[PDB]
């Protein structure tokens, strides 16, 4: 059982870590159909979705996808520095898998 | 796989992009049946619906439906400025698709 | 479609508007049986409840009724502005229909 | 129906109104099977539960509950003054009926 | 019913209490499949899980693991003082089955 988020991303496959330290410069959430999802940006130009929950996803994802959405949001908000982001890099943008903040 | 709001509106009929780059001057809520609805302002006078749940949103529109009014009253108490809006323009108010904050 | 809580307000029977331009004095909420409901005042007085979900209600107004607490805590503790209250006064107190933040 | 949370107590049998006008000291929670409860301390040393769910409850109660806890924990962390507590008398800690928030 | 965390932890077997009186450092949270988890960590070193839910917890602990999740990224951003975790000491990290929080 992984003790931080890069031990955690190790455990898949097409994953990376990108290392952030920067709070969110922007926050997107869409209600249209097919394309219910979240994108985040840096300032660095980074781009991030939380995918539209699909056949990808197990059972269990479900509700941590609706999570990571409002984590994205109140972080975004409150201006929290973001450390990492662990990301799924087979999806463009890439695809949040996990988020680490600390100062 | 859209990378911003303006790309993923453009991905449906009937839609256009609004820029605000302002803080929701008013923020309206309604329990009354069939009026399940949110009703966002800004000072320039532009007024936006988050619809009623209807026979036009799939399943999947519908958990989204219910965020959006979450983000919208929480980027109302918290003053954050709102970038730009995707509207479907074939209703009135013109109805949210979605949005984009920044700055 | 309405554009504002007034017009909102008119679609029904057994409504008014009270018009606050104030911030919640007060904020009741219980989780006794039968009495599952939220009570507010302000400053003046003036006492208003989201009623317990009851027959009179259709299944749509359920999660409304959620968010309309939702709501009314997160306004309180935040200490924003309440415009105006859409309210059914053929019950006492009378009964919470739409609010509007503004200012 | 109520107009205050004194009047909804004397709604019930083994209740009784204590009068806090103060902060909450201490927020405690658990996930621990059978324990699925918060208690909340004041600095008088008053001690309160919000009751894991159980057979004594109705259905209309479960969300009320929920909400309970939810009214607790981000009353604590906005440290928002408690005017009063409905409770039930026959359990230890005494058990939270209803909640009255006031400047 | 307990009337703190320590009594309430010492009611389960492989538990244990760690006295922090901290915030917590680092917030992490994940949706990858089977590892539906958080993870936080304090300045001292100590990491703690919560843990993936599954076949171990009962049904009543599953809307439980939820909220603790919810109060440890509030928590966080509130840079709030962590008084006591409960803990189970045969997993690794320590599995958190209470918290509380006290300035």
């Amino acid at each position: 059982t992984p003790q931080n988020i890069t031990d955690l991303c190790a455990e898949y496959h097409n994953t990376q870590i990108h290392t952030l330290n920067d709070k969110i410069f922007s926050y997107t959430e869409s209600l249209a159909g097919k394309r219910e999802m979240a994108i985040i940006t840096f300032k660095n130009g980074a781009t991030f979705q939380v995918e539209v929950p699909g056949s990808q996803h197990i059972d269990s994802q479900k509700k941590a996808i609706e999570r990571m959405k409002d984590t994205l949001r109140i972080a975004y908000l409150t201006e929290a520095k973001v450390e990492k982001l662990c990301v799924w890099n087979n999806k463009t943008p890439h695809a949040i898998a996990a988020i680490s903040m600390a100062n």
